[PDB]
């Protein structure tokens, strides 16, 4: 039988490992191994976002996960939404541990501009945040901008193609988070030798109301990927609205990178 | 269309409000109101159980929910597993805000023995902890016993009839918790005038492998209820394995306490 892979799955800001609860057993049934990483101050991590002052601190559970893998293991590393930035930071540290980066409705940064660049671009044109609550927290690293999604904004812009159960679950579990745009705007640029050396593919939802298709085409065009896979009918939260189709995309990526 | 109700849902130890994710929209699509409480150091509360040292602190979010209800509003208060102890404590405080207590696969304490009684009986009786991790934490008032379920134990004893997705979900959400056995042993008995005065019913899973159906009978004999409802094929996590049947039982309860 064909060889299986280890998928490492990285959630979006304000969410947690829990988002992967449908996708994980589909991947595992097909014989793959799955690690759903919980980022700092995410999901059931008992540590408020206010204690996680930088994007490196936020990402630390992923970096520790890659550090821990046995020698020469390579993973399919999937970053969702803000998880794109996480996986890019991880790839600049452990590029030989990554078979392919999977940017899933994700921020795809480049090696040319400041790491916040594609975030800053989206925020300029974002549209409505609805009932989302914005606040600040002062730190020895500067001021952190925090966000807590509002329920209307979740329903209209993230979860509009999800079953009602999933939306309810999300209301029970979403947390105050941050997109670390200040921290990102002054980090060093991602390197060509680390991040830039790693194979990458982009998986996009057709109905993502957060990360629209034109913005995606722009990021890709700014920083090329080897292949693009589309999920027809996916909302932003495509692991909840179309997990089977997400599984199909990841399965096509595992075949395409089985060498 | 006759009166709908406000259901207040109280989760078990080591879990959180998220367990009710299937039940809540069922109740709500039938016109009822639902509050799924999140107890201290549970679910997404960024506070470790070690910091919550007493059952009264654990239960505070429930107390604050009840306290904030409008004057004369009464709720159907559902307590799942250790949630039974929480709802009894709440009923000892605010009996007049509770139309009926629903003990769902729940510890059902009495008004004769110390509040830990039924918990101590289960701990003496139960042989199936498997890979669960027991540990202690010392407080200034004494030892606090803690527990963190193991995934084999979850699969065999709580979730054995749940969809695989729900078990995966629980693995990414459950937390170290506590049954507060030392603290409950030191508390005053539940009262006949508060808790004892509130109507109570019992809803049981026919396949509960953690609170065995015989142990449930022993509890009910020990401290009777008005009515027992049975969910055929439920595991302990019956809001995940048989949510529609649970919905049916709580709708039947809602009918039997229709508001004259
Ligand atoms: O896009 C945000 C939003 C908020 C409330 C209602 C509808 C949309
Ligand atoms: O609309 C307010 C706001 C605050 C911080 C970042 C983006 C928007
Ligand atoms: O460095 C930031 C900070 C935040 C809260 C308390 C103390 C320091
Ligand atoms: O819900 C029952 C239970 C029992 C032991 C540990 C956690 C939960
Ligand atoms: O089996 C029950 C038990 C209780 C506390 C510590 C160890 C075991
Ligand atoms: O209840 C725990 C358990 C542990 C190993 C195998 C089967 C059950
Ligand atoms: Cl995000
Ligand atoms: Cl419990």
């Amino acid at each position: 039988m064909e060889r299986k892979h280890h998928f490492v799955l990285v959630h979006n800001a304000c969410h947690g490992a829990w988002i992967w609860y449908k996708l994980k057993p589909l991947l595992e049934s097909a014989g793959h191994r799955v690690t759903a990483v919980e980022l700092a101050a995410s999901g059931i991590d008992p540590r408020p976002i206010q204690a996680v002052e930088t994007v490196d601190e936020y990402s630390k559970p992923l970096i520790e996960t890659l550090k821990s893998l046995p020698e020469n293991e390579e993973v399919i590393l999937v970053g969702f939404s803000f998880g794109g930035i996480n996986i890019a930071l991880a790839a600049d540290i452990f590029p030989a541990k990554i078979k392919v980066l999977v940017f899933l409705n994700a921020f795809l940064p480049d090696t040319t501009h400041v790491p916040s660049h594609v975030l800053d671009k989206l925020m300029e044109m974002f549209g409505g945040w609805g009932d989302t609550e914005f606040s600040s927290h002062e730190t020895r690293n500067g001021t952190m901008s925090l966000l807590k999604m509002g329920p209307k904004f979740m329903k209209a812009r993230l979860y509009q193609n999800c079953p009602i159960e999933d939306y309810e679950l999300a209301k029970m579990l979403h947390r105050q988070g941050s997109l670390f745009t200040e921290d990102l705007s002054k980090k060093e640029k991602f390197s060509e030798e680390g991040y830039g050396s790693v194979q990458r593919v982009y998986v996009m939802s057709s109905e993502d109301k957060i990360i629209p298709c034109d913005f995606i085409r722009w990021m890709i065009d700014n920083f090329n990927v080897s292949k693009v896979y589309e999920i027809d009918g996916g909302d932003h939260m495509v692991m909840l609205s179309k997990p089977q189709k997400l599984f199909d995309s990841l399965s096509a990526i595992a075949t395409d990178y089985m060498g």
